[PDB]
């Protein structure tokens, strides 16, 4: 019993993290077979930042442009190119700590384990989600760029996010491990900012769900709805649409539980057209929307 | 920017954890060195949870009761003892694995990291508080005993907990790693109860330094108090005392601030008077309680 914000534990992904450095720029990077994987914009100066041309900055570079270090141990580079806007540097070892693993690219309400990590050092593990805006809500200081988030499916570790840096806001942006970013961001100093964001609505009903199943019942109710009739008023209150597919994926809560989803979108409905009346659920007074369905069986069953 | 509860990086435990048996019960050990710690009730059948004498239960054992399983390698057991609550058994190979550790009891209110475990494999990692009434709420199933919680601080691994039991209201107990328990609980499935717990006062105080840290004022107010009139009020709330010891603690982070604790502790008053008006802070609609002023010069800048 309980329920807490879980990560994965990070140990296969520990021995994955190295140091790069070009010049004075010094950030983290993800060693896997005899490649080591960073953000591109390791190869920009502070005259750079601001309109880089990463075409020339990169081939103006020879593998003696950068260091790459293991723990205690220097990496020879070997070879460097560029994938989207990360920089892949071959070296000359391949890690003998490369787990079975995978490159996915997440979609919005999904979650993730993120390993923070300062020059090369793993310093801690939290979890989060893609946020509908594509930013997610981290925890990062100068230095952190080139972490990595990622999921464990069974034994295979799923490579979803790299850091590259943060908004005015406080968020974060990052790119699949193939260079692409998540949401309307490049990798420059410019003027950038997070769109509005929404709540995701299917995590939400997850976590109503794992309230029930831990023995929070005052907000279940003898009514039920339609999508329709729900989606006016998630608009309303700039929660996500919720789809059939959404639904569906619920299921299996649902048949535990006994409140079908638009039984519980009807507690939910109520919650935003009324709200909590002064309680908690699971020990918040707000509603919780970074746990997926798999997130609240995996702990929950 | 940005906050999160944050965990230890938990690959130099996950490299510690091994599956204990005897007789028909199973649950989490820990291999250091030569040496398997688990709880003492692994020994306990179905007729010995009530009023089990661990004494002679365990000298009606033999090495070969105990089966210890390292992933998939079974490890010979050649010596036992019990120390405590803790059971300790002696291993014919000293762990390749093993971390830099040590053992450490620490006191309500701190922090640590706990590595959930099933059938000796890792699960998920997650942050938690040793509670004033010496509980954690922690996330476990059945299964989950023996499971352990550490701190990372530095390249040494400080063991401080292991888990024993879930108590009625759904929380935790355990040990530390002498096998000593934390609390007035016992190894027997007689009816305990945790007592009334209360607010971690000087970790909402430590919380709110974060707040500020990252940019946020609007909480503060012209107002200063006195200790003695801050704890008649906050204990009306179920906060714990704040000690002039606490005050002391909190030195560096007002120093960084420039808030005198006192004010901050005014702050804390209104707040507690005044709730939020749909304000959060740090992303959450309550005053957060497990964060420690050492956490929060962990994590922030
Ligand atoms: O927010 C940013 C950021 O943090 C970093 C970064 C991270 C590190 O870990 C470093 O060592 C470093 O030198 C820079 O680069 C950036 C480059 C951009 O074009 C835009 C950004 O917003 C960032
Ligand atoms: O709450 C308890 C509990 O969970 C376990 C336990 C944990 C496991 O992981 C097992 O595999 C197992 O068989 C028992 O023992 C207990 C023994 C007590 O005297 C009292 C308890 O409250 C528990
Ligand atoms: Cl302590
Ligand atoms: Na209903």
């Amino acid at each position: 019993s309980g329920f807490r914000k879980m990560a994965f534990p990070s140990g296969k992904v520990e021995g994955c993290m190295v140091q790069v450095t070009c010049g004075t720029t010094t950030l983290n990077g993800l060693w896997l077979d005899d490649v080591v994987y960073c953000p591109r914009h390791v190869i920009c100066t502070s005259e750079d930042m601001l309109n880089p041309n990463y075409e020339d900055l990169l081939i103006r570079k020879s593998n003696h442009n950068f260091l790459v270090q293991a723990g205690n141990v220097q990496l020879r580079v070997i070879g460097h190119s560029m994938q989207n806007c990360v920089l892949k540097l071959k070296v000359d070892t391949a890690n003998p700590k490369t787990p079975k693993y995978k490159f996915v690219r997440i979609q919005p309400g999904q979650t993730f384990s993120v390993l923070a990590c300062y020059n090369g050092s793993p310093s801690g593990v939290y979890q989060c989600a893609m946020r509908p805006n594509f930013t997610i809500k981290g925890s990062f200081l100068n230095g952190s760029c080139g972490s990595v988030g990622f999921n464990i499916d069974y034994d295979c570790v799923s490579f979803c996010y790299m850091h590259h840096m943060e908004l005015p806001t406080g968020v974060h942006a990052g790119t699949d491990l193939e260079g692409n970013f998540y949401g309307p961001f490049v990798d420059r100093q410019t003027a950038q900012a997070a769109g509005t964001d929404t709540t995701i609505t299917v995590n939400v009903l997850a976590w109503l769900y794992a309230a029930v199943i831990n023995g929070d019942r005052w907000f279940l109710n003898r009514f039920t709805t339609t999508l329709n009739d729900f989606n006016l008023v998630a608009m309303k209150y700039n929660y996500e649409p919720l789809t059939q597919d959404h639904v569906d994926i619920l299921g299996p809560l649902s048949a535990q539980t006994g409140i079908a989803v638009l039984d519980m979108c009807a507690s939910l409905k109520e919650l935003l057209q009324n709200g909590m009346n002064g309680r908690t659920i699971l020990g918040s007074a707000l509603l919780e929307d970074e746990f997926t369905p798999f997130d609240v069986v995996r702990q929950c069953s």
